């Protein structure tokens, strides 16, 4: 089927891509980076990320694979040297699918713009400091000072979310997760400071108070919006679809990637 | 139909439960607490635990319902000025159920022993170190040397997993939670820190490594078991069933114990 | 003396400092904003702070004085119903002193620039990711990933030490405190985690890896620094010096600000 | 001078031990354990703290020095390759020695005990809820509900403090640090969470609320005392005197136990 292969640009990952085309083109196998169903991934987390951003288009029609030519990922967890053997089995089809949550993240303005997520979003403040009121299904739970707030999806957890005091989440769990980031806790201010793990359907919604500029990020992607009325976060509709060649547990690659490997 | 109360056994909450029988005896019910189907806790969460553990037994036969005559608690969550409502939408039936998961415990000796927590159950030394290795889905993840652990329910998770760091999840998610106790840290030893998350079906195991004998609570109970072999935590098959007869979302739950009531 | 008084600009606060002004020509007193000896300041600890740099000259011949016409603050700790009695008390003379230990910072460039902080000071990357290697006393301990890091003045742990899970240190002890903010932790990457406390005479230098732009706080001020080549924390040979007119035990001022007043 | 060795009683630290024997018996040394004034400890910190504690009233006669025959340790940190070079500079004389703060534990009945520790002392409850009301310089600070709490030494912030998120100190601070265990917060119940450092002569008092019966901590050492009316905690008048044979940062001694060595 059509196929193309994104790459960190370096001299590994240039050449294990030139590789892979080329025993690609001993099966019936198209190249095509516009339609392809099958994306390739080779470098890091990263460099998986900017491939997942790059067709979230036609995400229900795009089996993804990430390799790692650095370190082990949790994206990118398939060794180099398994590239040729990676493409017999993908170029013969008749392989196993799974999928994993992502979190849709819509701004609303005095206009509406969404994004969607596979790691998380976070929000601060432009400068000053950052204050919002936290509404759950429209119930008032909280008003955060602090440096900022981020959701997280499951997979997402062991990144940002991880840094922050949140939970590890197994990805068939279809949630979202909040944590705090430098939360004032007073005899004023409250906080709940335990992170939040919200499941679907349940939609998180952060309000200004004073200042209604936010630097608003998406996985890699950070933008400054201005006059921001609403930041709304809710598990989304969508799923990102993983080619499976081998059983690879999440609990084992969490293990491998930070008690030892 | 059948039906029970029980009472934290002060004054108010006695009184309190005299008065719903009294009320009770105005409509088609019966008192019953060996075959009960409705059962009513009165006092705080500990007396729903009580009640809870007491009818462990028949649990896919019996909706709980929870009244606080002090604090507002997660179990205990309808106010005694609502008892004699509570009295007459009991009686006319036709309500609502909501169910929240609950978590198996199994102990194995050199014999079994099974046991179901609606809160959480810990693991601790009998008085030396505490050292075991945790086996998930039989691949070894970590050796813990530290205070203990604490597997934990979803709505068990504002209690004492609350307490350790760990993430409040809703209970509509079927989970369970881990958290570390003051586990220590360096070149030598590894933990992953993190709390982790557990979807149905994913199997934890605990498993000595020089002393075999642990303090093990489930809940309030705390009992030390020796020769212990394995500790295996799932997330059960059994859910308890809850009278639903107002809105009141976990949620609004979390915040008025927490933020602001 | 000679005397100022700065205000928060609000209306309490201006109509407070003209009282006192009238009470204090009452009295051997002259108001000199230029070389005072006695620099009080009425609204918040941000006030204070704000005469703290204003007078940075001058510190050893200063004692200030913070009332607070909002919540209590570590600084500004007088109530307002006060000010008459302190007025007495200020032109009587004959009051005890105390001293603050402050936190030195050293930035220097590919030239050098310095500075005096009250609370704390911070460093953050420019946008990109922060990464530095930290070496304490000349030996190179370890290398940060992560948002950034902290070192806070005794008094100030109570501000944003506070907020990053740093400890509470009384302001007698002649230290400071470098904490963390969300740093990467893996099999790669590996930091200390706990704050660390530091004495006099130990320096704690940052130098960068990749990214020689930082953004760098002192207090409330925040300044993008250019092609960093070192930032240097010690404890300063200089304090700050307040006059005390009554007991106000520094816990006790922890315990009104945190736990209940 | 007269001297004696404490050994771990394994293969190699006994013959370790015998070798300095041996070696010291080359020179002007005399060994007895009961009035010595250099103790050797070969094997682990715990070997040293049974060391120290054997010797606790004679320490202002003392010099204590630590082998480590396993892994590096913050007492004992002088490598076995070392001790031919370590026996001869012990017997010419004529070093240096470092000091390092301790902990006073005063235990008051319906009687008194008095206790020293190198690491720290923890309390605990007897089985039931641990609450205590926390009183500082006499003034009531808190009251603390949960697992329990731990008041560390300087040089102890590296052990059971630091797995409780307390603060490493540099042990020329002259300091003691209080560190919570699982605490409860909620709107009925409030901690301060942070870690508390105080400075010498800051007298820190456990006060009991319900249950009189707590489980008490000093270093290795763990007894149940009953009826107890008050547990005081401040820096110890006596100090721990070392023998310093080369330049060992306390830093790099951190660095090599948590970084990498
Ligand atoms: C090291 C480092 C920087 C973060 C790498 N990284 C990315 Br990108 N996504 C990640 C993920 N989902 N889980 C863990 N790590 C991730
Ligand atoms: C205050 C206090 C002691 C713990 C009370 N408590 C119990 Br019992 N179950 C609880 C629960 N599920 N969530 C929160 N709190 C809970
Ligand atoms: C509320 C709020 C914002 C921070 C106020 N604040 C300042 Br400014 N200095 C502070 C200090 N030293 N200890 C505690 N709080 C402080
Ligand atoms: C590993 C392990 C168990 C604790 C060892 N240990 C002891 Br005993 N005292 C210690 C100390 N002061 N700093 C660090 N570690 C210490």
């Amino acid at each position: 089927m059509k196929y193309m292969i994104t790459s960190k640009g370096d001299e590994k990952s240039d050449l294990l891509r030139l590789n892979m085309i080329a025993g690609f083109g001993e099966y019936d196998m198209e190249y095509d980076d516009v339609e392809p169903e099958i994306v390739i991934s080779i470098g890091g987390d990263g460099t998986f990320l900017s491939a997942f951003h790059q067709y979230e288009e036609r995400l229900d029609e795009i089996a993804f694979i990430g390799i790692h030519t650095g370190h082990l990922g949790f994206y990118a967890d398939w060794r180099p040297a398994e590239a040729d053997k990676l493409v017999k089995l993908l170029a013969k089809g008749e392989y196993q699918k799974v999928s994993y949550p992502l979190l849709k993240t819509t701004v609303k303005y005095g206009k509406e713009a969404t994004y969607l997520a596979l790691n998380e979003s976070t929000v601060k403040s432009s400068g000053g400091p950052f204050v919002v009121d936290v509404v759950i299904n429209d119930i008032h739970f909280e008003r955060f000072r602090g440096d900022g707030l981020c959701m997280s999806t499951p997979s997402g957890t062991t990144a940002y979310n991880k840094s922050l005091g949140g939970a590890l989440m197994h990805p068939s769990i279809e949630a979202m997760q909040l944590t705090e980031m430098a939360s004032i806790n007073n005899r004023v201010y409250r906080t709940i400071g335990s992170p939040l793990v919200f499941p679907k359907h349940h939609v998180v919604s952060l309000q200004p108070v004073n200042d209604k500029d936010f630097q608003i990020s998406v996985d890699h992607l950070s933008i400054l919006h201005r006059d921001v009325q609403e930041i709304r976060y809710e598990v989304s509709a969508k799923k990102i679809h993983f080619a499976r060649f081998r059983s690879f547990p999440f609990w084992r690659r969490v293990h491998d990637s930070f008690i030892e490997d």
